[PDB]
C-alpha cells in the first residue's frame, strides 16, 4: 500500500458510479457510503470538487461531446450531505 492515491482512486471510482446512477432510481446507500468515507479520511472539499470535474471530463470524452452542467445537482447533493455529517458531529 504505497499512499493516499489508493483511497483517492477508490473514491473517484465510487463517485463515478454515483454520477452514472444519479438520475436513475436506486443510490442513497452509494452516497451515504461515499460521504462516510470522505468524512472519515478528512478529505478537503476542493479534492471532491476536483474528482467531480475529472469525471465530467472523462464522461464528455466517452460521449464524444467540462459542464454536463446537470451533474452540478449531484455535486450540490454530495456537498449538502457532507456538510450535515460534519454539522451533526461538531456538538
Amino acid at each position: 500500500e504505497v499512499d493516499q492515491q489508493i483511497l483517492l482512486q477508490q473514491l473517484k471510482s465510487d463517485y463515478r458510479q454515483i454520477l452514472l446512477s444519479y438520475f436513475t432510481t436506486d443510490l442513497k446507500e452509494k452516497i451515504d457510503k461515499f460521504i462516510n468515507a470522505v468524512f472519515c479520511a478528512n478529505i478537503p472539499v476542493p479534492e471532491i470538487i476536483e474528482i467531480h470535474m475529472e469525471l465530467i471530463d472523462e464522461f464528455s470524452k466517452q460521449l464524444r461531446l467540462g459542464d454536463l452542467m446537470d451533474y452540478r445537482l449531484t455535486l450540490i447533493d454530495i456537498l449538502a450531505h457532507l456538510c450535515e455529517a460534519y454539522r451533526g458531529a461538531i456538538f
